[PDB]
């Protein structure tokens, strides 16, 4: 498989395991490039939906392709990321929706709540991430279809 | 505290999950009324971005209070349910994070994987969920706050 350009963010509740995952990743033939949006120390009380929405705007932009966000549940950084035009996102702590999140539901965006899920779970979860790419031609794009299809109701004017 | 309108959806594989949560809600004396927008039999094959943005449309539209969404994963229905302006939505399988959707995140939508999650544990989630209500005055309001922002970027034109 091609490697992917990643992004990873997240806000301070997030930062051991970002930098963990960015470690474990770093060495992964999968993963062609790390954009790192921050945030960089947990002294940096940034909100999350600035580091999502950035992170976000990278792969709507061309710069990325895929976005792994941390923070303590990592609910709203997946909320954020989600207001973005064509970006879809997710909170997933199991192999299974893991899986769906790409296969299912061609989420650019993975989130994991550090306060939530352990670290070893969710770097084993972070590797198989990578592993699986959409097929656009399933009967699933038919369904992501339909939110693309609601997006068009919507014109960005600031 | 006062009883919420309740929304409930899911697809054709959050059927059976979808009936034993809205029997168990029925009897809740936090619960005012439930609004099921469907679908009602696992025949109807209406895939899950309807209706996620029907029930979230119920919220915007003040008919409702919150969402309660099921499909196989539960990621799909919050993926779509996101994208109406002023929706928050996320899906949850612990009492943690149910716990800071609500009170960080405010988030109305709360969703579940029938094909993840076990129905008892699903049941008492959406217990929890009931009983926490967001203080607008929080610190995590001003972080809400944020994503409403990027919100103001967008006209509904169609
Ligand atoms: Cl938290
Ligand atoms: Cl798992
Ligand atoms: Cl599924
Ligand atoms: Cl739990």
């Amino acid at each position: 498989l091609p490697p992917l350009r990643l992004a990873i963010a997240c806000d301070d509740a997030g930062v051991s395991y970002k930098e963990a995952l960015k470690a474990h990743l770093s060495d992964n033939p999968l993963v062609s490039s790390i954009t790192d949006v921050g945030v960089t120390s947990t002294t940096d009380k940034t909100a999350y939906p600035h580091v999502a929405i950035q992170a976000a705007q990278l792969i709507k932009d061309g710069k990325v392709d895929r976005a792994l966000m941390i923070c303590g549940t990592g609910l709203g950084v997946a909320i954020s990321a989600n207001k973005v035009p064509g970006i879809r996102a997710v909170t997933a702590h199991d192999t299974f929706s893991v899986e769906r999140a790409i296969l299912s539901n061609d989420a650019q965006v993975l989130c994991f709540g550090q306060r939530v899920i352990g670290i070893e779970l969710a770097k084993r979860l972070a590797g198989e991430w990578l592993t699986y790419r959409f097929d656009q031609k399933s009967a699933s794009a038919q369904k992501v279809q339909a939110i693309s299809d609601y997006e068009k109701k919507f014109v960005e004017v600031n």
